[PDB]
């Protein structure tokens, strides 16, 4: 087998891409594919080569590597999908950084290069930021080099400087974290004024806050984000922060839903109702500059959906608990844009167990990803270290070798097969059955104990999903305890669709098998039931009808 890498996370039309073998094997070839369609074979020599891929904007492609056999079989060596895009809004994968202190060039590049081989295309920097209300540190004719965070840990503005210039030379976007109201204790009472605050009561006495303790320098007040003084201190923190760090937009975090909260004035504050202005107001100050903003458990998606944001993000908490819960934030996120955004889901696997140290249960991660992936969904979940947590710096769990390698293959898999899980098309009731029982499908919400088929129409193809819960112990997303089980491999399945056109070519790939290459299915038609056998189902496998 071999490694198989790309220079970069993905690549502008008219860009050269550059790939790395770690080794080269003898009576082997390079298959270039679109949608399981060979575009180009060349022979597999030098560990070192490039490609020009078709000039068509927001297409992913796999390439994979087989050695020949003498009797004509082939072996897969080893994949890596590739997306050409002109902007990541489309195809978001989303990833992070955490750790700002002194670290290394050295090893500034690793954490990015491993980003950059799940093609991770734009990073969130969490606790980068001074503070709350003041993102930049020192002024932007005198800034502060070094900068102690809100957990008092110490931040290097060269860090965070060299980050960002190597998060762009593999392509990737660099977004800087920031509450769209926060203010900490250290604010300056003359630049923040009392009028502008939340309060948990009408006669502006206590302030709203978000508690924290140690190693926190403080709690987070609130403030309106429909306030326009705000609105304009704020913007004038960002054109700071612009000014002196090169990144190319604001990822706007909030708290969630507030309850019973209160302007100065005693009105009520209906913070969700605020977010719109907030965020046109933030966009107009740095047009050309990103925004994607958390809707927390959904709060405040319906109302900024329509707005000026990338992409759609949603931070899923109880009781969006089951595997349907996320599909069906998927659906309600297409709906509320008008079919406008795709969505990443900030969804923090393995959360009871990530109170210690200790490793990710690698089936609950792969399960919850060939879910949320299948239904045209992203994750926000790598970094220097796998999420466990909404605090991002905590690394408590560890990912094994194994759901590393794994992962690799999911996330080539998402990119690669991209035109058909999140680039249009209509869902569908599958049609499709066991034809000798050695699986038994459910379809959507999933059952327990079944194969869960999904249906999608797109373009002329035909979708089907099948995703394993035949050996799940929960339909709870999160395997909060790290008790999901590994499913039993399936081989060898056979499948009866009912299909109301002449098949043309059936296709089958899954990130579980061959590293998500494209398998030609022979197949019979007798009437509209079209028989055949897929290779292997472990988590998913995604067979398409042409
Ligand atoms: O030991 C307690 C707790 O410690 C970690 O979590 C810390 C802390 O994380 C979140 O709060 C910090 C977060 O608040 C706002 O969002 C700010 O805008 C951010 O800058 C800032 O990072 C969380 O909301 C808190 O409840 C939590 O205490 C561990 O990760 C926890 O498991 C652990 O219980
Ligand atoms: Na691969
Ligand atoms: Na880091
Ligand atoms: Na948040």
């Amino acid at each position: 087998k071999i490694t198989l890498k790309t220079d970069k996370a993905s690549y502008k039309p008219g860009e050269t891409v550059n790939f790395t073998a770690d080794k080269v094997f003898n009576s082997s070839l390079i298959r270039y594919t679109h949608l399981g369609k060979v575009i180009k074979e060349e022979t597999f020599s030098g560990t070192s080569w490039s490609w020009l891929p078709p000039s068509d904007d927001f297409q992913g492609y796999m390439v994979a590597i087989y050695q020949t056999n003498t009797d004509g079989t082939q072996t897969i060596l080893g994949t890596v999908g590739i997306d050409v895009s002109s902007d990541w809004a489309k195809f978001p994968r989303y990833g992070f950084l955490s750790e700002f202190g002194n670290i290394s060039e050295s090893d500034r590049a690793a954490v990015i290069d491993n980003l950059k081989d799940y093609h991770i295309n734009g990073i969130q920097f969490y606790d980068w930021q001074y503070r709350q209300h003041q993102p930049l540190a020192g002024t932007v004719s005198n800034p502060m080099p070094v900068w102690n965070d809100i957990i008092n840990r110490e931040v290097y503005g060269s860090t965070v400087s060299g980050y960002i210039a190597q998060a762009h030379s593999k392509n990737m976007k660099a977004m800087f974290y920031n509450l769209a109201y926060g203010v900490l204790n250290d604010y300056d009472p003359n630049l923040i004024k009392q009028q502008q605050f939340v309060y948990k009561d009408a006669n502006h006495n206590d302030k709203d806050k978000h508690e924290l303790g140690w190693p926190f320098i403080s709690n987070i007040y609130i403030t309106d984000p429909a306030n326009t003084a705000w609105q304009n201190y704020l913007a004038q923190k960002n054109d700071d922060v612009y000014k002196v760090y090169d990144f190319d937009g604001f990822h706007i975090d909030q708290l969630g839903d507030r309850g019973n909260v209160f302007r100065y004035d005693g009105t009520n504050a209906d913070l969700k109702n605020a977010f719109p202005s907030f965020i046109s107001a933030m966009k107009s100050a740095n047009t050309n500059k990103k925004l994607v903003m958390n809707a927390v458990n959904q709060y405040g998606q319906k109302e900024i959906a329509g707005k000026e944001l990338d992409f759609l993000y949603t931070e899923v908490w109880s009781p969006n608990e089951g595997f349907k819960d996320l599909t069906q934030v998927l659906t309600d996120n297409a709906a509320y844009s008008n079919n406008s955004k795709n969505t990443v889901l900030a969804a923090y696997m393995n959360y009871n167990k990530a109170n210690n140290q200790g490793m990710f249960n690698t089936p609950g991660v792969l399960l919850t990803d060939a879910v949320i992936f299948a239904f045209g969904g992203s994750h926000l979940e790598l970094g220097e270290h796998m999420l466990g947590k909404e605090y991002f710096p905590n690394k408590n769990l560890s990912m094994s070798a194994e759901l590393k390698s794994s992962l690799l293959e999911y996330y080539d898999f998402m990119t690669a097969y991209q035109n058909l899980l999140r680039d249009g098309g209509t869902y569908t009731n599958p049609t499709i059955a066991t034809g000798d029982g050695k699986l038994n499908l459910g379809s959507w919400p999933p059952t327990m104990g079944k194969v869960a088929a999904v249906g999608k129409q797109v373009g002329s193809r035909e979708i089907i999903h099948l995703l394993n819960f035949t050996n799940a112990n929960s339909l709870n997303w999160r395997d909060t305890d790290g008790t999901q089980n590994v499913p039993d491999l399936i081989k060898q399945a056979m499948l009866n669709l009912n299909h109301s056109g002449k098949v043309t070519k059936i296709w089958y790939a899954s990130p579980d098998y061959n590293g998500g290459a494209a398998v030609e299915l022979s197949f019979s038609q007798n009437g509209e039931k079209v028989n055949f056998k897929v290779p292997v189902l472990q988590y998913w496998a995604m067979i398409v009808v042409e």
